[PDB]
């Protein structure tokens, strides 16, 4: 059974369970933004359906050695998470907010 992560707002296909990545040994990280809100961040090696906004930034990065850019759903513009770059093994990956996705069957 393929298990698809869809944009919770609009239903667009974004990623799948098979594309989870154990970043630092763990494909689901618990992180705090600077306002103190807690996110569960799924780590994916690949994703579809995403528009990236801005130049990379390293500030506040939750993943050492990686800079982020904001990832929006291309269809509806929901803020789904971030793309990470500038690392090694892998160079890049996606960190997507669990509450902003919905996991279900194909
Ligand atoms: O790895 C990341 C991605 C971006 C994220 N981030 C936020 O969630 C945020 C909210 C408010 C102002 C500034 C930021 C910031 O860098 C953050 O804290 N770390
Ligand atoms: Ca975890
Ligand atoms: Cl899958
Ligand atoms: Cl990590
Ligand atoms: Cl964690
Ligand atoms: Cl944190
Ligand atoms: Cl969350
Ligand atoms: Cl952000
Ligand atoms: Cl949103
Ligand atoms: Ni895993
Ligand atoms: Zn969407």
């Amino acid at each position: 059974g393929a298990s698809i992560f869809r944009c919770r707002q609009c239903g667009q296909t974004i990623s799948r369970r098979d594309w989870l990545l154990p970043m630092g040994g763990d494909h689901e990280h618990v992180v705090f933004n600077p306002a103190g809100m807690i996110f569960r961040v799924w780590c994916f090696s690949l994703a579809q359906g995403l528009r990236l906004i801005g130049a990379p930034s390293g500030e506040f990065s939750w993943f050492k050695g990686y800079d982020w850019t904001i990832a929006l759903c291309g269809q509806c513009g929901s803020h789904l998470g971030w793309h990470y770059e500038g690392g090694s093994q892998p160079q890049t990956f996606f960190g997507l907010i669990k509450d902003r996705l919905a996991e279900g069957p194909a």
